[PDB]
């Protein structure tokens, strides 16, 4: 693209919501759309991106921002980690994520009303939760009712394409789950999600479905990859966003201008950073780094909320995990790799997560004197999920997963199960994203503030206990477990579990909130139309907009945000739509 | 003590060097000495303090500052830890340390000349390295020449009082060491230290020898424990230190004044902090926290240097470690505990470290292409120890040691060996101590900057390899090893070892340098008489003074610093001494 070029719409950050907004705005072939993006422009050409079983290997790769971030910062404990993985590539984090497609609980989205008014509640959002996807059920295994989860969008989704060898595993896990007295559930798309379900995925015919699928073969979209944002171009007199400044690989600064609107989609971490570098954020924090304040927006970078996860690995009987096929070199791996290469069939095309659980654990919580007291102190309402929401998402990954074992080596032998214990309704206060300096090439500082509240530790402990009961005592599955890796979970000691949770937890990869939808600038950074409070012609569409984190893996809500954003922009520009 | 009281000398921080200086100045019964100290005043009354086998249990106890500190801060990796243990109690860190008494290499102390001139070199310092100690050899096991290591001081020291059951262990380790072609050595007190030695300790008749032994039964010493320093009292016009302000348990601020001199002994972390709070430090760093600059002293808090350590545990054959006697509850433990209680005999009185190795590893280093290139680039001189110094201190702790395994649980069964691989001559740049704020009750911020230079990683890797060779291949000992805890050291992969070293390393507990001796304020913070550049009547005596870290565990050099400081103060006040 030529320096100083004008486009109707500029999307800053070709990520998950970014491409969604861009592709929708481009549906009028006459509307000019520019996308600027730090990463490569041709993800579909990269096997590790398109191949679902390679996902975890994308951590630390060239497609990963690989941020340092503080996971917990309590007086008794603090840990900082790297990499806190985020996608750096067209498609953003939808190009390196773990595929699960799940919206969340109706009661939770209904509470968005406090921030976004009625249009940001469950029912009105349902269509936006479905618009991006085209649902498939080729093997005809699931209720035809479930076809309503795809509205016709360019992101192919399907229930996991089941691995044949894992059928015995699925059957035992199912038996175990029911033996605990917990429900099976298939429809988790209408606001209810209690039980063990067969998850859907952004995978189809063993290929990844990334947001880059929104923006190809559209000649009205100009895609400029490999450029790093320096600053939003803001006219102070007009209080207007004019466009964006970027730096090329050769180190040249380029300005691009939007004739209608700029949409900021740089994700939960970089969106608030670029706002601040552009003069929009907490005034004391700007001054501290030599940045003028154009709009004193206190909430920018604040309210960072994520799900803490404590994963744990069990060694399981031979043939009940995929380690020997996918993880280790050999003829077995060679075979499935050769099949995948010829027609994309086989387990190489698998995302390795097929059964997912959304339980409550009231009866475990009730056994803890402290939880009992906190609940009473809250007038008898459950602190975590007072509206019937799950307490956990339990992901049963059917092999050792490096992405969920940041400090333990990969075992050399044996098949494994990796259970991701994801606290989906935490009550710890949010963390924050702050500036390290005014340098656009430095990562912002990131504190997730996991487990600031002790109750969260107690719940996480109890969700590990629930998972252990299920797997060590559950019908069928109890016979599959061989050992705990890399040592025993100290479930016998509240004291030890306290240390175990803090020291072993990680991000579940769902950060949100840093430029949240709101009714005014004293509550959040963007209004219900996702316009930046205080600025004209500037909107944010990405996970930073999310005012209350969904009860599950969040990519579905992020696409929803992009779909709604595009709709709201179209409604505004009558002459174009 | 009464508010506003005057004393000839005020020691701020009743720690290792602190008490040394105080006790020596008090040798003229007419000189009044005050000691202020944050911790308790009666350590000799605390079993866990006086009992050498309890040392490791003092981590996280009430006697531990338990600082958060950043261990490594590289672009590819960063870890922050808690607790970074320091003594909070009369005697300071000499009240919770692991006893080893070893001075270091002559060539290294000779290089102090660049900072302190001739009087801070090996020969002149020898007497100061010996003054604090009274050497014992009751069982008459060692050369009578070695009695020269005790000059008659109030700190009883002895070669480790050997545990009988560990004799077979010592004998096998010795055989293994010699089988590798490395020397045995007993005299490591005259500047030479190449080999495996029987270490001496600040233990005698199974009681800890702490610096509090310097300051009891001296009625001219006023001891005020349980008070937290707020600030040094500095007269700007006179450029003079007048005394110190402290806060009591009840929250009252008290001023105490020195008629001759104030000696700051708050240790490597708190000494630079209090200087800064008092207006002495880097001016930009003071202003940033609202503190006036009285003296722009750039080096304050800078030059923090410590030894990185990568410990590792081996499970060893039954009866070749002390786990079953000291670590686990039972009749065995009951028996030795009952003996200790009646007459202080038995392994309960042991510091658990009896053999210590000081090897070079030139031939391991030479195998690494990068080391070879770096050495050539340094004109053919070894980067680490170009003057013949050791590369490592290898501590062979004869049981599982929690103090050296910060992220692994304590094994439930088996006897263990804990090998502390201490890189004693690192070449990474120093870290820093900075202010978090002007609040005297907040810990300063601490970055140790371990492994900033890749060569250090290569050496640490190779010192682990040397240790593994010794123990897995060495004569006698090879037959004792049962397994690696908690998994295998990835010695087969330079790549994995790189991650292993960074992720498993810790402080070896020897921080230094943050107010270093120097010839002028452009080089350091105190002059050769340990006077603070720019200020009269103010000296620093503690580990922050140390300009080049010794080649080993450092408590001996710290007492040396205190002994010299006291001598230099006495020489100045003729009318009193
Ligand atoms: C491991 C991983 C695994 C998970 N797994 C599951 C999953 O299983 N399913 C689930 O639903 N969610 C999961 N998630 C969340 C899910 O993947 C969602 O994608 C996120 O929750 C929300 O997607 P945004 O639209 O809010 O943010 P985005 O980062 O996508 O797009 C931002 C774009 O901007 C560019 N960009 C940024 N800065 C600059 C700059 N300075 N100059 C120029 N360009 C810049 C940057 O390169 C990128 O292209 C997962 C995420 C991670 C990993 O991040
Ligand atoms: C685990 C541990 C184990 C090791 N093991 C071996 C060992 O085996 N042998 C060895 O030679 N060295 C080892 N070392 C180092 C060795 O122990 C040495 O002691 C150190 O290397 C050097 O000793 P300072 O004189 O330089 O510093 P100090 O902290 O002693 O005294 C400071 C005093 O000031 C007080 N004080 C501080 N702040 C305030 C305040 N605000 N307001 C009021 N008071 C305040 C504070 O409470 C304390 O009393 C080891 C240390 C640690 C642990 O710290």
């Amino acid at each position: 693209a030529t320096d100083g070029s004008h486009f109707d719409f500029v999307i800053v950050g070709g990520g998950t919501a970014g491409n969604t907004v861009a592709g929708r705005l481009a549906e009028n072939p006459n509307v000019t759309v520019l996308i600027v993006e730090a990463g490569i422009g041709n993800p579909e050409d990269i096997p590790e991106i398109t191949t679902p079983s390679s996902a975890m290997d994308l951590r630390n790769s060239k497609y990963d921002w690989a941020y340092k971030t503080t996971m917990v910062r309590r007086d008794d404990y603090e840990r900082i980690e790297k990499p806190n993985t985020r996608g750096k590539t067209l498609g953003g984090s939808s190009s390196l994520n773990y595929f699960t497609w799940v919206p969340g609980h109706k009661a939770t989205f209904d509470q968005w009303e406090e921030f976004g008014g009625k249009e940001w509640t469950w029912d009105p959002l349902v269509p936006y939760l479905r618009k991006s996807a085209t649902y498939h059920d080729d093997p005809r295994l699931y209720s035809p009712e479930l076809e309503k989860i795809g509205g016709g969008g360019p992101i192919p989704i399907s229930h996991a394409e089941l691995i044949d060898e894992m059928a015995p595993f699925r059957e035992n896990l199912t038996k175990a789950w029911k033996s605990m007295g917990q429900p099976l559930i298939e429809n988790i798309y209408d606001g209810e999600m209690d039980g063990l379900t067969h998850c859907c995925d952004t995978i189809y015919r063993g290929q990844r479905s990334g947001s880059f699928l929104f923006v190809k073969n559209k000649p009205n979209i100009t895609i400029v990859p490999e450029v790093h944002s320096k600053r939003l171009i803001i006219n102070e007199a007009d209080r207007t966003c004019k466009g964006v400044t970027v730096v090329t690989a050769a180190g040249n600064e380029l300005n691009f201008f939007a004739d209608r609107e700029v949409i900021l989609s740089q994700g939960v971490f970089e969106t608030p950073k670029l706002l601040m570098l552009s003069g929009i954020g907490p005034t004391r924090e700007l001054s501290r780094h030599g940045i003028n304040t154009i709009v004193d927006s206190r909430h920018v970078g604040q309210n960072l909320m994520d799900h803490p996860g404590v994963p744990f690995v069990l060694r399981v009987k031979d043939g009940f995990g995929m380690d020997d096929v996918l993880l280790r070199h050999g003829p077995k791996r060679d075979a499935v790799v050769s099949a995948y290469n010829k027609n994309r069939s086989g387990p190489v095309g698998s995302g390795l997560l097929e059964l997912v659980g959304f339980p409550r654990i009231d009866k475990y919580l009730e056994k803890d004197a402290e939880y009992r007291k906190a609940k009473a102190a809250n007038g008898g309402k459950d602190p975590f999920s007072p509206l019937g929401q799950p307490h956990f998402e339990l992901d049963f990954v059917c092999m050792f997963g490096t992405a969920f074992q940041w400090h333990f080596p990969t075992p050399k032998t044996g098949d494994h199960l990796t259970v991701v214990v994801d606290l989906v309704r935490p009550i710890s206060d949010p963390g924050e994203v702050t500036l390290n300096s005014a340098d656009p090439f430095q990562q912002p500082n990131i504190n997730l503030n996991f487990f600031a509240n002790d109750l969260d530790i107690i719940a996480m402990r109890e969700g590990i206990r629930f998972s252990y009961d299920l797997l060590f005592k559950g019908e069928g599955f109890k016979d599959l477990v061989e050992s705990e890796y890399p040592w025993e979970m100290p479930l016998d000691s509240d004291k030890e579990m306290h240390r175990a949770v803090l020291d072993r937890c990680q991000t579940a990869f769902h950060p949100t909130g840093t430029a949240r939808l709101s009714k005014n600038i004293d509550q959040g950074v963007v209004d219900p139309k996702l316009k930046v409070h205080g600025i004209k012609k500037l909107r944010v569409a990405d996970a930073s907009v999310i005012p209350i984190i969904p009860d599950c893996r969040i990519q579905n809500s992020v696409y929803a945000v992009g779909e709604k954003c595009a709709d709201m922009i179209k409604a505004e520009h009558k002459d174009l739509y």
